[PDB]
């Protein structure tokens, strides 16, 4: 085989399926499926987006390789100069790009599960070796053990999600600053920060040349399908990433949609506020379910430990049969939980109705 | 001193081109007053079904199908090849890079046959592979006897072969391709421009050659370069592993929707292809009459010219840009002596020739 040896036993990522595919499999129209498994924004993007997408002037022309219009808009949005900002085909592209540019095969990376499964997946694809330092029972980082493995094994980078996926807890500044004192590249993933009251740390990259901060349009801004994310990078790192990055992965539709979304700050704030409001209602409803233990969250989702002998995978599959999709991941660190995205109030109501009829 | 991998600290960047909105600002001209013939884009745009579909996307806020299965079903119908052999990429660019990422360890070797598409050498450098060059012959044909000899000597993992080639447009004949396929190497045949030729696609060959991959795109004939959607035919023993290593969601909803829509209008696709083939012949004869340009025959939607008579090819390209016409010049050893002119509308050719006369 021509395939690289380390890929021959790669464990694949476990993606989820969209409405058009779910319809065929569940026997339901898309409008008759409640989809709470990928932290998507059920309100969709501001109306400016579909107006812009239906009037793209140059679909036949390659996109701007420098995404300079969006980066100017992001400099306005973030307060960080555009020289520090890269745009990616989702935050996913930037996670992978960082690893491709920093990790030689055999280099080590620290991961803190339970967390976003793409870090371990991307490390495996790139031939890096993962050092797992598990989070504490309250999902907080074990900084003492992070420091120890960093001293002992000299990993090159660590990814840290805040608000974390899948539980939604936030990393306190002092923990992050303690890790930034180490000779390691820290990538702070702020994919869900808009659902919190915490300020983005994008500006910190000007004071820490071993910090990257990642963001996305996929969740709050309702553009998951168009694939557009971004990040703040130290100038000493971004100069090399520019040279190694693929020229045209950010499509014209991605750039146009993100710029259009930013033109409606009132819509973006209102949908965010609606989702934050429903998060509290959903939490209280799930807490009353005898076999679910929800955790507090600053994101647009709620993690539930499944208790009382209930099979968490079967719970997820049973709800899917009933027309409601929630997230279950089959690996050792996550298989005991289910993760419920925050949707419209009527989506929560359907979910709780289905839960009440289980078994 | 730096977190960046050592081999990337010396990387030569790719030289991309700029879109109309950036050109307008840089040149001080409206886009309608800029003639853009530097990236093999289709000036007619995609079939009208595409902008209709893009304006009515139902679920922009939902992740796309990680398996792009609706488009792959349509591509199976279009190509006659079963969908299990077909991958969809964020442009053919994604598939070129994906192949290299899955097949080349650092230090592994790839054969390249310049002058050709510069992304092969760029992607090889980014992935830490070693490029083994077998230059094409003076008529741009492959040197099969040298490819055979170098494969035995260097034991490379793969070879990329463009047909119609970028930047000259010549085609690889079946016997040369078959001889190369007998070698212990992965052969990637890049058919990005095949629709502008009279040659049939070889996607079906991957069912009998498990060391052949065939790449295609919607960016050129189908007018979807900005939406980023390409595809390829892969042996089942290779595709199984590419599926596992591929990023889940790089093919956007807009990419899948636009490509499916384009395929609903075969008449439009044929008519714009025929208009571009017709203008290719007219453009060739006009360029041939320019004393300091030597155009080469082409089966694609572009014409390569050797710049002769002591004329600076880079300055020619930059002077034309100052007049509002963009053609391709690439600054590397094998390509710097040429300019490449994409085939546009007849009126685009006419502006180009006016500007050439004003330099001459
Ligand atoms: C968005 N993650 C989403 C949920 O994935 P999962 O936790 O259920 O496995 C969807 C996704 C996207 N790629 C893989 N899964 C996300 C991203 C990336 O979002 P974009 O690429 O769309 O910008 C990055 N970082 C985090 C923490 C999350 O949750
Ligand atoms: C032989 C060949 N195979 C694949 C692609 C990629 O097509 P996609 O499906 O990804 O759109 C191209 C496109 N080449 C264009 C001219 O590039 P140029 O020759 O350097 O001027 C534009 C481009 C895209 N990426 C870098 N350049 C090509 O010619
Ligand atoms: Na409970
Ligand atoms: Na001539």
């Amino acid at each position: 085989s021509f395939i690289r040896q380390h890929l021959r036993k790669l464990a694949p990522y476990q993606p989820i399926l969209p409405f058009e595919v779910l319809s065929s499999r569940l026997g339901r129209k898309p409008e008759d499926i409640v989809k709470l498994d990928a932290n998507e924004n059920p309100y969709g993007p501001p109306p400016e987006v579909m107006e812009a997408l239906g009037s793209i002037r140059f679909p036949y022309v390659y996109p701007d390789p420098e995404s300079r219009r969006l980066r100017a808009a992001l400099a306005q949005d973030s307060g960080l100069e555009s020289e520090y900002i890269l745009v990616g085909c989702g935050a996913d592209e930037l996670i992978d790009l960082i690893m491709r540019c920093v990790l030689d095969p055999g280099d080590k990376i620290v991961d803190c599960p339970p967390t976003f499964t793409m870090y371990e997946f991307d490390a495996a694809v790139n031939g890096a070796l993962v050092i797992k330092v598990p989070r504490r029972p309250d999902f907080s980082l074990n900084v003492e053990q992070i420091i120890e493995v960093v001293k002992q094994e000299k990993p090159k980078c660590i990814f840290l999600t805040s608000p974390n996926n899948p539980d939604g807890s936030i990393i306190d500044d002092d923990d992050l600053l303690k890790i930034l004192e180490l000779p390691i590249l820290v990538v702070l993933d702020e994919a869900y920060i808009e659902f919190s009251t915490i300020e983005s740390k994008m500006s910190w990259v000007k004071k820490h040349d071993n910090l990257i901060v990642l963001r996305t349009f996929s969740k709050r801004a309702g553009l998951a399908g168009l694939r557009v994310g971004y990040g703040a990078f130290p100038l000493s790192i971004i100069k090399y990433l520019w040279r190694a990055k693929q020229p045209y992965n950010v499509s014209v539709a991605a750039e146009i949609s993100a710029c259009a979304a930013l033109q409606n700050p009132t819509y973006l704030e209102n949908v965010k506020d609606a989702l934050v409001k429903e998060r509290g209602r959903l939490f209280d409803l799930l807490k009353a379910v005898p076999f679910l233990k929800p955790f507090p969250s600053h994101s647009n989702f709620i993690l539930c430990e499944v208790t009382s002998g209930v099979d968490p995978k079967k719970l997820k599959e049973d709800l899917a049969e009933m027309g409601v999709m929630i997230r279950h991941y089959s690996n050792k660190e996550l298989k005991g939980y289910v993760r419920v995205s925050v949707g419209k109030p009527e989506h929560t109501d359907v979910l709780m109705n289905c839960i009440s009829r289980l078994s």
